[PDB]
């Protein structure tokens, strides 16, 4: 075998104000592809079964005709139950247009935050194929989401994702995002990335919802440039998908997840023996130095932790984060805590094109276990980390959504933005399937989530494939 001796952890909670960071190391990463297998054309597909997204066909509904809609999320609560008002189920995407100019692929420096609605517990036979979300539009009046970047050059602002708690009776938690970019697309200044909060309340008769407030937004946080990387240490840095919770362990406060970079100058050779993560005389190792030259030292991925430092949940206060992947993956995006048995799992989303030199693993979600909010993180399957990806041939290049490589399966970019809801029901866009780019809610699908490792239910809905975007609600606020 020419696949190394994973990085073994513990799970063991440390103090959430404890610095101590959970490694996603090499040797962790590299368990995807040892756990594949080469496909047998006419396969396509290396995972094994057990952790892949089953096929999405290409006849897929939009979410809505004049919408293109991706990264989504439910009305929750700090507990992160799904929340119905007045018999109505409610979602937030990110939103563009379709026929504006600008192609799919630049439509994020232009995404706006629209909220949909549809009745709650009806079933399949009375839904309609596209789920029969009904457009509520814009949830923010216009140029509420740009105010806090006071005067500041820019050529486009966007309003990236986060999360809803009902609570005015609704907070909506969100990245607000300024561009400064010339003809080519290169920053003329560093993008600016700011978790903000804006309230407001929801209203609903028989007919409708609707929303009013969400008009004075509170800045919360951006990077301090000693846990979460600056746009100066980093023009490109990642910096955002907020994720609230409340921890029975630790009542009196509350929590927030989030996407960072790990805090270096872009180009620093600053990996360590922790991130590759191998014995010392495992025959399968690599060189630091080796894996640095690469180019791998570009690849530094982080998940933050917030408290709030008050009863307001209007101030927070940076904690060092709880999991990083330097060296493995610049890409751990939407993390959430999920609450099962009396443990934690840490659930985010990344892309295979983000993964360092050497290392490599499919589009989907990661899951990682462990007794607290920081712990010695186990990855899920095989201390792999990998929960459900794209079906995916590890064996072939990549491609890209936009251009599709015919020795890869044509549905390796089919989802993306993988968000776990309670039973381990998952909703998700869908990017690109054959020539045909998405902005539409994927089937949603089901995992049984079982202590260390995950199993994608092919006997939920056709064949593991349920509604198109079913995100329902489980409990009424
Ligand atoms: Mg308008
Ligand atoms: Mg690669």
């Amino acid at each position: 075998s020419g696949y190394p001796i994973p990085t073994p952890h513990s799970g063991q909670a440390y103090d959430p104000f404890a610095d101590f960071t959970a490694k996603w190391t090499r040797a962790n990463a590299r368990q995807i592809k040892a756990q594949s297998h080469v496909p047998v054309s006419p396969d396509q597909n290396s995972l094994p079964l057990n952790l892949t997204m089953p096929d999405i066909p290409a006849d897929f509904p939009q979410t809505n005709p004049d919408v293109w809609v991706w990264d989504t999320w439910p009305l929750a609560d700090v507990h992160g139950n799904q929340l119905s008002f007045q018999g109505w189920e409610v979602i937030f995407s990110l939103t563009a247009d379709p026929h504006a100019g600008y192609v799919f692929d630049d439509r994020h420096v232009h995404a706006r935050i629209g909220f949909f609605y549809r009745k709650a517990g009806i079933p399949a036979n009375q839904r309609p194929i596209d789920g029969g979300w009904i457009y509520g539009g814009h949830l923010f009046p216009d140029g509420s989401s740009v105010k806090v970047f006071g005067n500041v050059p820019m050529t486009q602002n966007a309003e990236w994702s986060g999360g809803a708690r009902f609570v005015n009776n609704v907070s909506l938690y969100y990245t607000a995002t300024s561009f400064n970019r010339n003809a080519q697309g290169g920053n003329i200044t560093p993008p600016i990335a700011i978790i903000s909060r804006a309230d407001g309340q929801i209203q609903a008769d028989d007919k409708h919802v609707w929303f009013t407030g969400f008009d004075q937004h509170l800045p919360l946080l951006a990077p301090d440039g000693k846990y979460y990387q600056t746009g100066q240490q980093n023009e490109f840095f990642s910096f955002r998908d907020p994720y609230v919770f409340l921890d029975p362990a630790h009542p009196g406060k509350t929590f927030m997840v989030f996407e960072g970079n790990t805090a270096v100058q872009r180009g620093s050779r600053s990996c360590t023996e922790a991130d590759l993560g191998y014995s010392p005389n495992d025959p399968n190792k690599e060189d630091l130095n080796a894996v640095m030259d690469s180019g791998a030292i570009y690849q530094m991925a982080n998940v933050g932790l917030a408290v709030a430092t008050n009863d307001e949940l209007t101030q927070w206060k940076f904690l060092p984060p709880i999991l990083s992947g330097n060296c493995v993956n610049d890409q751990t995006e939407r993390p959430q805590i999920y609450l099962k048995d009396g443990k934690y799992y840490l659930f985010t989303i990344s892309h295979r094109t983000t993964y360092a030199a050497g290392v490599d693993g499919p589009d989907g979600v990661y899951g990682f276990v462990g007794d607290g909010i920081r712990s010695d993180f186990i990855p899920l399957n095989g201390l792999s980390g990998l929960t459900l990806g794209n079906p995916t041939d590890l064996y072939q290049p990549a491609g890209a959504p936009y251009a599709l490589n015919p020795n890869q399966n044509p549905r390796t970019f089919q989802s993306y933005s993988h968000y776990v809801m309670p039973g381990g029901l998952v909703e998700s866009f869908i990017d690109a399937i054959g020539p045909r780019r998405g902005g539409a809610l994927a089937p949603t699908v089901k995992i049984n989530i079982n202590g260390t490792s995950t199993i994608l239910d092919r006997t939920y809905g056709n064949a593991g494939l349920g509604g198109y975007g079913d995100i329902p609600a489980n409990l009424p606020a």
